């Protein structure tokens, strides 16, 4: 039976220098290049702020529709968005953003929510410490640290709800459709409610357990690798007669993605060139290969010898 990798991403293995962050650079590296996803083993973020955020999540998807609907029109990155009868979410924008959260708040609770506030506040900033280890540790895997400070600079960091309702059966429900994430990482909490599913290089599909949390790279991150990591395809399929919250953490970059040169040889022509990160949101809602930044060139595997 398929499982993916179990990394262990605990605070005490994420020390720069040390022989636990050397192993675990190495696991992640593996993982995010062969499955583009793995379970992780997160403590940056206790469990009762976990269990707090997650009541955040169904506060705010609580609201009535005209007001999350104040939170604008673009579903494909922080806009409320709905599939009538199976799915609903939106996200905080710019979550390390003290002012923008504050600002999210008082649109939605112009009485007041400070607890909303904080809880959230404090997540997003926890989980963009595991994700900026995480872009290191991958840079250092490819000997591209000179690049790392600059990659880096003014990352946007977005929390986003999803629920789904109680699909009213056993068996399988399929409830979101498969995807790519726009990302560079994306870190998913599933509060004990499994349904995340991936498919593999291979074309198999591994369901993991709700015990661990999952990190999954997304499409910024595989171009900027020039193809080397891979963004895995995954959808929502409830496997439960129970609904269920999701807990998302995405980066994106300040607004360019741009492959280094030193990722680029014989074996590994250019395959995209440089784009913007809110262009390509915005084209998706109207495979990065089907995107304008796509040279034509051959994937690795394809190289002719
Ligand atoms: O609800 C989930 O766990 C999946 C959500 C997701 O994949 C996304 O919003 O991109
Ligand atoms: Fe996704």
């Amino acid at each position: 039976p398929l499982r993916l990798p179990v990394i262990d991403l605990s605070m005490k293995n994420l020390k720069p220098g040390t022989t636990s962050w050397n192993s675990v650079r190495t696991q992640v590296r593996e993982a995010l290049e062969e499955y583009g996803c793995f379970e992780a083993v997160i403590d940056a973020v206790s469990p009762e702020l976990q269990k707090a955020v997650c009541n955040k999540g169904h506060e705010l998807l609580n609201l009535p529709l005209e007001t999350k609907m104040l939170n604008g029109n673009k579903p494909e990155y922080d806009g409320f968005t709905s599939i009538p009868n199976l799915n609903e979410g939106m996200g905080v924008g710019r979550i390390t953003d003290l002012e923008k959260v504050e600002r999210f708040t008082n649109l939605m609770w112009p009485e007041g929510n400070k607890d909303f506030c904080e809880t959230v506040y404090s997540y997003g900033k926890r989980m963009a410490e595991v994700d900026h280890i995480l872009k290191m540790m991958v840079f250092e895997s490819f000997g591209m640290e000179k690049h790392f400070d600059s990659f880096c600079e003014s990352t946007n960091y977005l929390l986003h709800f999803m629920r789904y309702q109680q699909p009213g059966k056993d068996g399988r429900s399929p409830a979101l459709s498969l995807h790519k994430d726009k990302s560079i990482l994306t870190i998913v909490n599933q509060n004990d409610v499994k349904g995340l599913e991936f498919e593999t290089k291979d074309g198999e599909w591994i369901l993991p357990t709700a015990d661990n949390h999952i990190v999954l790279l997304g499409d910024c991150f595989m171009a900027w690798s020039n193809g080397r990591l891979h963004s895995p395809l995954h959808r929502v399929t409830l496997v439960a007669n129970q609904a269920r919250l999701s807990t998302s953490s995405f980066s994106f970059p300040k607004d360019i993605i741009e492959t280094p040169a030193e990722l680029v040889d014989e074996e590994h022509p250019l395959l995209f060139n440089p784009f913007e990160i809110t262009e390509l949101l915005a084209y998706c809602f109207t495979d990065l290969k089907q995107y304008k930044a796509y040279t034509g060139a051959l994937e690795h595997h394809h190289h002719h010898h």
